[PDB]
């Protein structure tokens, strides 16, 4: 009572107040604090062990204490537990000891992912798309969050948007930038609940195809001698030719304008075409073009022209 051991209790306050050690805290010094309660005493020594490293301090007259420790020791501490002990002394030279522990959480980074969808439906920017607004869209994952910033620089132009509630994102980009920059980085940046910044990135690539390729179109003789007689002019004449090369394909439309009249047919599997024409039209119009309309897989279109002349008797 004057000769008895002192009975005390040792408490450690939550580490950095929120019980969480983040990257910035880990990279500096941290103040741990607590109280010694119980019997009255006139001084004391608190010993803390963290990551095998001992820290020590005094206890204040009001029973509190506080000590600077390496964030790196807290971050490295294998079980995320601070071990603590105290010895105190009173005026009569009685002493007392106690122990305590304090667990904490270490969260020094987070992971964020991002993906980017295809650039238009086929991941190809065609001629028409290159003169339009094209949607660039994607989603973010892992620790990335609604409200995060999504950015990309495309042909030197910075485009920005924000992650939506469902973690998708999209932003309108000019076709002409996409026509000129077929590979770029997209990033998502933000901050986790412990305050650590994070960044995720991905590379979007696409191809640019803004033209289809003309082939070769020919027109055969207009009848066997390339001359329209009175008799042939009275009837129907089969006008024929070829259409091959470039993007010309079976099924392509062949268009002929003769004497103000429009005639059409399609290219066949041999690369030939034939169409029935009124003789009266060929009689009035001694020269005309055959025009084949083609397209490539990107959806660009192109006209291939063959020109014809004949005589009339
Ligand atoms: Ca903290
Ligand atoms: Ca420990
Ligand atoms: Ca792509
Ligand atoms: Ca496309
Ligand atoms: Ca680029
Ligand atoms: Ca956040
Ligand atoms: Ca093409
Ligand atoms: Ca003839
Ligand atoms: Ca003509
Ligand atoms: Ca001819």
């Amino acid at each position: 009572l004057n000769q008895s051991p002192l009975l005390i209790n040792l408490d450690i306050d939550p580490v950095t107040g929120d019980s969480v050690i983040n990257a910035a805290e880990a990279g500096g010094t941290v103040t741990l604090t607590g109280v010694v309660n119980g019997d009255v005493f006139s001084s004391g020594v608190v010993t803390l062990v963290i990551n095998g490293v001992t820290y020590s301090t005094n206890v204040n007259p009001n029973g509190t204490w506080s000590v600077s420790v390496a964030g790196s020791d807290l971050s490295a501490d294998s079980d995320r537990i601070v071990d603590a002990s105290v010895v105190v002394t009173n005026g009569a030279g009685q002493q007392g000891t106690a122990d305590s522990t304090e667990s904490f959480i270490v969260k020094t980074s987070s992971r964020a992912t991002i993906r980017v969808n295809s650039i238009t439906s086929d991941d190809v920017v065609n001629a028409e798309e290159s003169n339009s607004t094209i949607t660039v869209s994607g989603r973010v994952g892992l620790d990335a969050s609604a409200g995060d910033t999504v950015s990309m620089t495309i042909n030197g132009t910075l485009y920005t948007t924000v992650v939506l509630a469902n973690k998708t994102w999209s932003v309108g980009v000019s076709g002409s930038d996409l026509a000129q920059d077929n590979s770029f980085q997209v990033s998502v940046t933000g901050q986790d609940s412990a305050g650590n910044p994070y960044a995720g990135t991905t590379t979007s690539t696409h191809t640019v195809d803004t033209s289809a390729d003309a082939g070769t179109v020919t027109v055969n003789a207009i009848t066997s001698d390339d001359v329209i007689n009175a008799s042939e002019a009275a009837g129907t004449v089969a006008v024929s030719g070829t259409a091959t090369g470039g993007d010309i394909a079976e099924g392509d439309t062949v268009t002929l304008e003769i004497n103000g009249e429009t005639y059409t047919t399609t290219v066949d599997a041999n690369g030939e075409w034939s169409v029935d024409v009124a003789g009266s039209d060929l009689a009035a119009d001694t020269a005309f073009d055959a025009v084949v309309t083609s397209s490539d897989a990107a959806g660009n279109t192109v006209d291939t022209t063959g020109s014809s002349t004949h005589t009339v008797d």
